């Protein structure tokens, strides 16, 4: 009986496994109620009691912290992704279960278009109703959102910019920005409380959300990455450097809230996926345009990676 | 999906209820439901519309009142909701304009609608129809917002096609070129094509004290203008004189994006939806225009037009 | 009379009734017609066949087919789910199933379970509802192994009789050995002894594409000497013809360790779910040897059998 | 809500350890009362998502350790620090679990036997054995006798069951039963996995053991079963202090399961047993060599080494 180094290995074991209290140790060994309490923080200290998590996928807890600090954010949630779920599909339930635990009952919420939000909202159907939350479109298209809103209990708050995503010139769009009807659900949204919006890579070739989408053409696409842009978020285009793309024309075309506004609404949530978005994903931080992200493992990985 | 279903269940007690014949208690005790809940689901299966009460008899509506008025002024169909003291003569309108649409549309046809309470209550009545029979829905004048009332329901997997659009632009110029964007003139065609268009009809008499200028579409002042110009009422924002005419010299008709109402007449079938004695003058206005084929109406409002 | 004709009387009641929805009493003060004369006029309206009631929900033959299944077998209870656009079929009919069930089961009963994938998804889709209101399980058949697939979520606290020996014996003997070993003739009496027990169904016609011939219960060679002697499905390894009365001439039946087909019956309320077109004799067949007098299946099955 | 049980554990876990927060700052974070937190904790080690790893040569009593290790010729041995009674049975597993950890490799098979020693060790190893995705086997019939352990295990565990009651009323029915495929090869499956992990009995413990508790064996044929010279057993087989078996034993030719013989074809064979009164048995077990790895207490290990 002796050793400084046995004592330590001796209370560990008494404490965790057996699972005793600081103070039924003493009574087993000649040591006082605060001399056990030390070579405790001493085990771990030194590194000699290590707690480890043993449950397949957790490794999302890992990627979580990491990407927390590394990118400096209030939120983020990273699900696994399984045996398929579909993943694209998983992201949703997991971003609309985080805006539960962010928004508080009648808060306003600012929504973007596209599969990843859409899914969300009708995800968060039920919790939309029950809390009475008000939602606000942050760019027109109209239709491209009621695959999204066409749940809500036909009884919810939906302030919808009544205009099209996307204006033929630069100045029609001018013009449409201040036509009272418009002017106000901007200011409704860059009122809101909490923002929820998914990001679109450049990379994607006639195979993005965007350019299926008929919003911009395949060499519109093209040259968009030339200039530099490596992705998007509610169709503006930024650099890796999170800034945004000044040579670029549908920006100035496009009707509905630019990112500056955006980053007036407090809370703003990002969710994407795919491995092919994770340098995008990354500039979207790097621009402040999202403080929350909620996304895969493996685009997770990918973004800390390279 | 989860479980249960709030769609299915509504079914379920419809069908326990009027085919197998059981009552609003012994269906209690199958589902677990409460005696109260089970009549609210059966409510809802009828406002909603997943429950039809066809009515196979030529007295279904006012046949006097409809057959003069189908006609005088010559209409493919028309009905008219048996009178009753107030309850609103508004909302019933629906009940009725719904259940004849139910008889008019054929499966996966598209239907063209416009705004109002009139047409708004009708698509909520229609919901169920909408589904099961996957009616598409196009939309005759921009708003957007001034239809989700009406698009609330839908099961969230009917194909809504709207204009983004406003429903009325600030300049006659600015709603010249909304009209030529694309994806705006898009949809307009796509209206200007459906099978069936529902529309319902405003009338200048009813100045203020009707949820037209209500809208805030219309001020004070364009409303009396309005009318010194010979409207005597309106349809998608469109007014129009006595003799069913449009009038020229009106402002607004040139800052409404939305169908134009000589496009209307292109739909073959078209139901008007109206009720309020104080319209039967712009009603009347409204199918000697031949803007409306088809009249929903009620038996006071229905009179009002027959006599003077 | 008075006013107007009778078919106009019940045409107005009607409408008043389940369109605007008033009370028999709230109608009377409407026409010169007294509390009761109104009830009258409307049983009336719908024995004549003037009102008529539609159901309107994509998804409600199933409700149809339902009816006529529960009468032309006498089933205590049915459920047909759709079908939809994919969803698996096969394994919505677990969910289907094991709502079913959770409406019939009472707290802490005893529910006797078969094998197969049919019945496995179910017990996983039922986890839940066995936890909470503690149901108590048991095995219908040996096996084990075939089991855990099933028991293998219910909260490792619930209880779980199995028995203690393979599904189907070596020789016919070796079987009537095992049957008669306390541990196992136990596990049997608490079986016959459960208050719901849920079985699929095998179908014969499937060649080397069984859920019972893949399980390597029975050989390839083993199945079509089972069809040529008349069988048309199974039930728990048991074989039986059109006429839902068990085959005779087969050596399986006595090689197998598990309760018989005529003990399952003691067992009230035996639920079976089973789906596929090909099954549509064998599941019929099953119900008129009475083995099941509860069945859950989806539409296309539940068409082929009322068909043929 | 939403967090599934599992994730809710791995969540207050990473939030109490790596980040540090106290079991209230927690409660504060998700839906959950000081009180529902502790018990998610303490859920989490023994299921075993929490592991305990203790990098240093004290981490067992290396005195009675080495000395077995030696006197004995184990391959792996732990004698976790005895303590003041606190039944001396639950403490084993969590030390058994713990070698097991360090001793399976990924997608491994398991054969495993029965008993509250084995069976504890089960429960303190599910989240090992998911994560890892470790294939379990048993080696001896009883089913039941099982589930108390295999309760757990997140339903996607391949658990392969011998389809047979552990004993059969006449030895002959258990020859016929043990030659009936479905029954066969689950024992080869068995005789064929990468570690094993058994309890040993011991005769002395007549009467006041969970063992004749268990119903599989009699008051009188416990007796009869020491006066020909039984020490212990092992799976249910007895053998005397010399740690061969005894022949002229009845249970052994009835009993479904793997036979001793070629329980030793298994090359990791670890063996969990504590009780004071166990010792004679304990030795008589790797003097045999039915176990080469073996998980005690002080107590126990020092009775050993002693006599």
């Amino acid at each position: 009986g002796m050793c400084e180094e046995e004592q330590v290995a001796r209370i560990a074991w008494f404490y965790y496994h057996d699972g005793l209290t600081q103070s039924e140790i003493s009574d087993r060994l000649g040591l006082t109620r605060l001399k056990v309490s030390r070579l405790l923080e001493k085990g771990h200290q030194s590194g000699i009691i290590r707690v480890q998590i043993n449950s397949r996928f957790e490794g999302c807890l890992e990627y979580e912290t990491q990407l927390r600090r590394q990118f400096s954010l209030q939120h983020v949630r990273v699900i696994p992704g399984l045996a398929d779920a579909d993943v694209g599909g998983r992201l949703g339930i997991g971003a609309a279960h985080m805006l539960m635990s962010l928004l508080q009952p009648q808060q306003m919420l600012a929504i973007g278009f596209g599969e990843a939000t859409m899914n969300t909202l009708q995800r968060l159907s039920g919790f939309i109703s029950s809390q009475q939350i008000r939602l606000v479109t942050l760019s027109g298209g109209v239709g491209s959102y009621m695959t999204g809103i066409g749940q809500l209990n036909a009884a919810c708050s939906v302030n919808i910019i009544p205009a099209p995503l996307r204006a033929s010139s630069a100045d029609i769009a001018r013009t449409l920005k201040n036509e009272n009807c418009v002017k106000d659900v901007l200011l409704a949204a860059q009122a809101a409380d909490v923002a929820i919006v998914g990001i679109g890579a450049v990379s994607q070739q006639d195979d993005a959300t965007i350019i299926r989408s008929g919003y911009i053409s395949q060499g519109e696409q093209l040259m968009i990455g030339r200039k530099g842009a490596v992705g998007d978020i509610l169709g503006y285009f930024f650099d890796a450097k999170g800034d945004v793309v000044t040579n670029i024309k549908i920006h100035n075309e496009l009707i509905g809230l630019p990112l500056s506004a955006l980053k007036t609404i407090p809370v703003r949530v990002g969710v994407a996926g795919g491995e092919n978005k994770a340098e995008a994903i990354a500039a979207a931080m790097k621009g402040g345009y999202i403080n929350a992200l909620v996304t895969d493992q493996d685009t997770a990985a990918a973004i800390l990676r390279s």
